[PDB]
């Protein structure tokens, strides 16, 4: 195996995510791509990545191979990577990854894989809305500064989010916000959720301009961060009844 991506900081930004759901995770590295899975302990929240050849700058695995990683020795193998630069990954036998780092001068690391088993992986929506993915991190970390559910409503022309609770750091998402870019609307809906799961996760909006948010009365809510390329992380969180 042999891939080149061109941008370390989007593996960060996963990385971020998956360290707080996870202590150990798995890349299944395939010839058409790389996939990954998490879920938390309680079965609450998930991480699901697909990353396809195409958005690599090189990518020629002519076997597959299981990288068996810990989220936080990668997160700290990782924080001295501030600029875009590639990343190269090169394995010749299942035991060891070899990562370099391009620009902001060579670091090469040698991981030795680990041993992970990938979750026992098991969608209607009423509402899905393209929206500003910098405007709803701005929602999550505010409403969590005050609040510890975060409520979501949705009808044909907006997406409303808000602390549950007296006062709102309400935000709205709408053309006329200039924050919505469209919105698939089957019927209005209202849902709840835990804001520090939201919270958690927030370095996934660095991942794309825009996120699509879908949800429907007590069902899940699910984020999908549509990267360059084809490829597409997707954030699923259970609710709560109100
Ligand atoms: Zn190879
Ligand atoms: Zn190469
Ligand atoms: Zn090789
Ligand atoms: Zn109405
Ligand atoms: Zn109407
Ligand atoms: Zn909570
Ligand atoms: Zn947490
Ligand atoms: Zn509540």
């Amino acid at each position: 195996a042999h891939i080149v991506y061109d941008d370390v900081r989007d593996l960060k930004a996963i990385i971020q995510a998956l360290l707080k759901l996870v202590d150990e995770a798995l890349f299944d590295i395939k010839p058409e791509g790389i996939q990954l899975v998490a879920i938390d302990k309680a079965h609450i929240s998930l991480i699901k990545i697909e990353l396809p050849k195409e958005m690599f700058k090189e990518y020629d695995v002519p076997e597959e191979f299981k990288f068996g990683f810990n989220t936080q020795y990668m997160s700290k193998l990782l924080k001295a990577a501030k600029r875009k630069e590639e990343i190269i990954i090169d394995a010749d036998s299942p035991e060891v990854v070899k990562l370099t780092l391009s620009g902001a001068l060579n670091r090469v690391f040698n991981v030795n894989n680990i041993e992970v088993l990938p979750p026992e992986v098991p969608l209607e929506f009423d509402i899905k809305a393209t929206i500003n993915a910098s405007g709803l991190k701005n929602a999550i970390g505010e409403i969590a500064e005050v609040a510890d559910t975060l409520l979501i409503s949705g009808n044909e022309e907006k997406v409303v989010v808000k602390g549950e609770g007296e006062n709102k750091v309400e935000v709205e998402f709408s053309k006329d916000t200039g924050s919505l870019a469209d919105i698939e609307f089957n019927k209005e809906s209202s849902s709840a959720y835990d804001v520090e799961y939201l919270n958690d996760i927030i370095s996934l909006t660095k991942l794309s301009d825009y996120v699509k948010v879908a949800f429907a009365d007590q069902k899940p809510m699910q984020l999908e961060f549509n990267m360059e390329g084809g490829g597409k992380v997707t954030y699923l969180l259970a609710p709560k009844l109100s």
